[PDB]
């Protein structure tokens, strides 16, 4: 039910907490280069449904529902790129190939991605065998 | 340069060229759920930019430019559809998965899951392998 920006949102307030204890909504207008009325807004449908709290001098405070999302998204994009990057994808592209499909692959897909990722990585010589099919390609 | 509509619209011309020589405007909204007055507009914008022509009593044809952009965005739905069935998505979401996913791809990307589509067909085995990293969990 929430939607992809409500997700990115609280990815950001878990890192924000990560990066140094407190999430503030002046941090996220400051990095998205917006106006703050538009986190408010945005900070107000998280609340509303249960993902986050606000105090005053603590900040925004993600609930076991919205830490539970905030973490699976930074898991999932840790996925994502380690996914490409085996695959060989240039460090041009990767960054806006792993945002471009995050949000628009089912928990079905990220998981099969999940396994074949731990397939590579089970005989590592698999990975090898993957470099020479590219290399033959060239 | 061309951008996402024009894209889904070449794609679905493509196929019906590549199947009948020429694309009817009917058949493209028909396949594409809009209304024709939509193709309408998208094909004189197509046309005016050298994508393809309009030919009387037949439809649609590609020009070189267009024909060659909708080959290979043929390809890429193809391949992105092959690599989905392959790692085991369920064939109830993979549809979705496509559509969701092709417009937001490299052309990197998609050539590096080539080279992946094909190290699987190159020994089969590695197909078998793979099922049981999931089956294990």
């Amino acid at each position: 039910m929430p939607t992809p920006s409500m997700e990115d949102y609280l990815e950001r307030i878990y890192l924000l907490i990560e990066e140094k204890g407190y999430a503030r909504v002046s941090d996220i207008a400051e990095a998205l280069e917006v106006h703050p009325s538009s986190v408010t807004k945005m900070v107000q449908k998280l609340d509303k449904s249960d993902y986050l709290v606000y105090e005053r001098y603590r900040g925004l405070i993600l609930t076991a529902k919205g830490k539970k999302i905030g973490k699976r998204l930074v898991y999932r994009h840790d996925l994502l790129e380690d996914f490409l990057k085996m695959i060989g994808v240039d460090s041009d592209h990767i960054y806006e190939d792993v945002e471009g499909i995050e949000h628009h692959l089912s928990w079905d897909a990220i998981d099969r991605i999940g396994d074949l990722v731990q397939y590579f990585q089970e005989d590592p010589s698999r990975l090898n065998d993957l470099r020479e099919v590219q290399k033959k390609n060239e």
